[PDB]
């Protein structure tokens, strides 16, 4: 069995949305903030994944939240995988459909 180890939460017990998630676009800095006033503790893990490479800033504001951006220099769709305590939670890896904004000048 074990000894005893306090630790409430859980990947599960782990939920995730923003902005950007639902969409994002090629060249526009994607954030999203992850909505964890549910788990005790735990680390977190990021990778964008897609046709192109795609960059990421993490810069830990509060406690509360953490606030993740990633830009995609090309379109397409980007599979960002998310690990909450070396656990894959029901809701990633994320698929964000990225495209290449068309303005009108």
């Amino acid at each position: 069995g074990s000894s005893g180890s306090s630790g409430e939460g859980g990947a599960h017990k782990v939920r995730a949305g923003g902005p950007g998630l639902e969409r994002g676009e090629a060249g526009v800095p994607a954030e999203f903030s992850i909505w964890t006033r549910e788990a005790g503790a735990g680390g977190l893990s990021i990778a964008v994944e897609g046709p192109s490479k795609a960059e990421i800033t993490f810069d830990d504001h509060k406690n509360g939240s953490c606030g993740v951006s990633y830009i995609a220099q090309e379109p397409g769709n980007y599979e960002v995988s998310i690990k909450f305590n070396d656990e894959h939670i029901p809701e990633s890896p994320y698929l964000v459909p990225v495209i290449a904004p068309s303005d009108d000048a």
